[PDB]
């Protein structure tokens, strides 16, 4: 019923960390409605294969090869989703159960003329952006600006630098979404601007704001 | 690679049929580049599973469920064939090989709505008309009338009754397509008309003919 159960894995890996949620094994069970121990020994075999790593702490890392698979899985199913509703008609409350079949057979190919045909691609029906579209092709610790890549991780807060900031309407943003220092986010450059999020609030920082702000590894 | 290797065993066996071959396990093995024994591997499966026989002299007898299946494996591949043409332009020498992926996992929903949205649903863009959209729902022998069912089979022409005739116009169609008295053939109602087919040649019956041209099982 998964159609491929290691693609299934990455993207709910993906969609947990979207909603800033820690990927854990009982997670993904829940989720995909798999038993734990099943769930163990797929991620087992998901490592094996190059696609996650289990952290000490037994949250799971995506490495950059299965976080670059994960993502283009997500982005054919928002695309067959937004397809599906566009332009198929298909009753809302199916479309996210047929995406989330057809997500796993959609070429490329294809995923280049949904671009060109489809009215707008930012978003999926459900809210979420498209990624992967680039891709597609159509002091302590570090200042974010530095620590940031196109691939998001999560990262530790260790300092903020409030005193040396001008624009300083983003320091409610940043209070509201509780990030402070000690706050593990997931970070972007996405661009040309970093985005914070934490527990699924995002706060795209100002320039000034993301050379000021330093992060440290989990 | 085969998504379903069961449905694409079943849509191998019903072209095969259309195109007036005999479905043998060497010309299924020939067609999915599987090899021999893996076929007949699978074969046994599908035997146990209900859904084929392997008849006395090795031709595969497709069960009425087998069919069944086998023709909605084919409505929808055909339906995202045209999807996959029309709507979305996807270059028409990748168009089959992304159909034969997406029919796996294309529900019934969705091909309802195809068959609102497609400009025309008689045929694929291959030539073929698709099969199925009514279950989707929107004196030696027998007489052909009597025999025939809206599910195809072979079987043998035993008498034909020339001296009965006054629709003197199809005799001449039967001998282009080489039918004489024991071809064996393939017979449908699909209607109000009965269709002879052999060799992938097409005769559609006047009811004068189909009264008169007598069949027996193979
Ligand atoms: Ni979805
Ligand atoms: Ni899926
Ligand atoms: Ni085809
Ligand atoms: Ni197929």
């Amino acid at each position: 019923d998964l159609v491929d159960t290691t693609a299934m894995y990455l993207r709910t890996i993906y969609e947990l960390e979207e909603e800033g949620v820690t990927p854990l094994r009982a997670r993904i069970a829940e989720r995909l409605e798999q038993s734990g121990p099943t769930v163990s020994q797929t991620v087992a075999r998901m490592e094996r294969d190059g696609l996650v790593v289990v952290a000490s702490d037994r949250s799971l890392q995506m490495t950059p090869t299965g976080r670059t698979l994960a993502t283009a899985v997500m982005r054919k199913h928002r695309l067959a989703e937004r397809l599906l509703t566009d332009i198929i008609g298909l009753d809302i409350n199916k479309v996210h159960d047929e995406a989330d079949r057809w997500e796993h057979v959609m070429s490329d190919e294809v995923e280049r003329r949904l671009v060109k045909v489809l009215k707008d691609v930012s978003r999926s029906p459900f809210g979420n952006p498209i990624p992967g579209l680039d891709e597609l092709g159509v002091a302590p610790g570090t200042r974010v600006i530095d620590a940031a890549t196109s691939m998001p991780r999560k990262v530790r807060i260790v300092q903020i630098n409030e005193i040396f900031q001008v624009e300083t309407d983003q320091f409610t943003q940043l209070l509201d979404a509780d990030i402070r220092v000690g706050s593990e986010v997931e970070i972007v450059d996405r661009d040309g601007h970093i985005t914070l999020s934490h527990n699924g609030k995002d706060v795209e920082l100002l320039d000034d704001l993301a050379h000021t702000i330093r992060i440290e590894e989990l």
